[PDB]
């Protein structure tokens, strides 16, 4: 498989910075959700889904075709919860219905990031949506329940190496794990809608102490309130994952850095970008805007 990336016909940078600005509008407007917390965490895990799909292999999966539309996908186990960043992004699709689906479940994604004061992520244009044939089947998402070296394996299908894997993870500072989604309960941390690298402190600082849950799956839990997946606490257990680990405790703004360039290379994966095609757009926030 090729997949070329293909500019929506007559749309420039202004265009997808409206689109930005109606999601970062209703982010703001449905504070509500979840608690309190907002659509902002849904929204990047969506953006990180739909993309994690991804086969190096045979180029199959990935955020072009923008597939998560279809059942198959829609209604994988892995997704559970999902539904939620689907139904807020659904407006305004049908207000912009120009756009790709895979443009806009990962404009999604970097919206929520620099909304939520992280740092700015280029994003580029250009994913076409594909028939529900080349829906990739589920189990292509990882499990939770598993080890540093599960994890080292996983993310080479997708070939994000030690670095990238390291600063993709700090993402769970943002939301929580829901028991009826996931078979896990808890926040990762306190400031669960901005984005910092608080992941990395509660990781190396608190007293985690390992315990069931309700659902009868291992987490690591602390005095605190917070959690910690097996998945997220083989981080301080592998030698190479913890030394990154401790960089970015010590250091948000090489986090920041890293993780942009990572997660735009997740959201890029898969997808071919001719020289003719319009560089990476860097997007303004409501802030910078005025609005
Ligand atoms: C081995 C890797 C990963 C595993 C096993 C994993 C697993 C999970 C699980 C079990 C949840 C909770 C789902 C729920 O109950 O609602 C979750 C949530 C989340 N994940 Fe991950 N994760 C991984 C990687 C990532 C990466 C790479 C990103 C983003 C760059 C990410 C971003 C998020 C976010 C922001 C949430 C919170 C969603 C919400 O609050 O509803 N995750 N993850």
């Amino acid at each position: 498989l090729v997949h070329v990336a293909s500019v929506e016909k007559g749309r420039s940078y202004e265009d997808f910075q409206k689109v930005y600005n109606a999601i970062a509008l209703k982010l703001r407007e449905d504070d509500e959700y979840d608690n309190y917390i907002g659509y902002g965490p849904v929204l990047v895990r969506l953006a990180w889904h739909i993309s994690g799909t991804w086969d190096k292999h045979d180029n199959t999966g990935g955020s072009y075709g923008g597939t998560y539309r279809f059942k198959k996908e829609f209604n994988d186990p892995s997704n559970a919860g999902l539904q939620n960043g689907f139904k807020f992004l659904e407006p305004i699709h049908k207000e912009f219905p120009w756009i790709s689906s895979g443009d806009l479940f990962s404009l999604g994604g970097v919206t929520a990031v620099q909304e939520m004061q992280g740092p700015k992520i280029p994003w580029r244009c250009g994913r076409v949506d594909t028939p529900e044939d080349t829906t990739p089947d589920n189990g292509r998402l990882p499990d939770a329940d598993k080890d540093a070296g599960y994890v080292r394996t996983f993310f080479q299908r997708l070939n994000m190496n030690d670095r990238e894997v390291v600063a993709l993870k700090g993402a769970h500072a943002l939301g929580k794990t829901h028991l009826k989604n996931s078979g896990y309960e808890g926040p990762w941390g306190a400031a669960n809608n901005v984005f910092t690298n608080e992941f990395y402190l509660n990781l190396l600082n608190e007293d985690w102490k390992l315990e069931k849950n309700d659902a009868n799956n291992e987490q690591w839990d602390s005095k605190s309130g917070y959690m910690m997946l097996p998945t997220d606490y083989s981080l301080i257990q592998d030698p190479k994952y913890l030394s990154i680990v401790k960089e970015y405790a010590n250091d948000q703004d090489k986090f920041f850095k890293d993780f942009s360039k990572a997660f735009e290379k997740l959201l890029e994966n898969g997808i071919t970008f001719p020289k003719d095609a319009p560089s990476p757009f860097i997007f303004k926030t409501l802030e910078e805007q005025g609005l």
